[PDB]
DNA sequence: AAAGGTCAAACTGTGACCTAT
DNA sequence: TATAGGTCACAGTTTGACCTT
């Protein structure tokens, strides 16, 4: 389970407990640097069925959980792979 | 002369001298009332060529340029096509 | 002259699965 | 084994040129 939208999670990604879905975003908008805006109130619902309505908050829960930008491989270790 | 992104524009469109393209795109943003974020400094260009690359600047140009909100259709007028008495 | 409608084409994002260590 | 990035069909979104008005 993720600690994002509570779908199914084999493992830690970026620091947290969460699926290859949320992994894969947080690790997009961190490579882009992507900026997003919440059209509601910033808490539209992030389950895994509607994660993919508002990436604002969608990426606000990846960071309120514990996810951890610096993670995310820039710099000498882009395109690196695998544990260091 | 689309004053946007100097594309041919044969009209005005909410207000300015625009091109079908950018006449579009203004439809959609303020209909949906959608916003966006300039990932730069709200500096990028907007040129025919270069207009879709960022589009809070295109934003940012069609309202600096003079293109109003108000004349896209919401409310009582929404669905209505033509001109008006 | 200029409003909304249309939608094929282009463009973009998602995520299950993979490889790399 | 855990967890980093790579892949890329597949899905979802955006665009304008054109059309009806
Ligand atoms: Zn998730
Ligand atoms: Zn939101
Ligand atoms: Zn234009
Ligand atoms: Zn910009």
């Amino acid at each position: 389970l993720c600690a994002v939208c509570g779908d199914n999670a084999a493992c830690q990604h970026y620091g947290v407990r969460t699926c290859e879905g949320c992994k894969g975003f947080f690790k997009r908008t961190v490579q882009k640097n992507a900026k997003y805006v919440c059209l509601a109130n910033k808490n539209c619902p992030v389950d895994k069925r509607r994660r993919n309505r508002c990436q604002y908050c969608r990426f606000q829960k990846c960071l309120a959980v514990g996810m951890v930008k610096e993670v995310v491989r820039t710099d000498s270790l882009k395109g690196r792979r695998g544990r260091l």
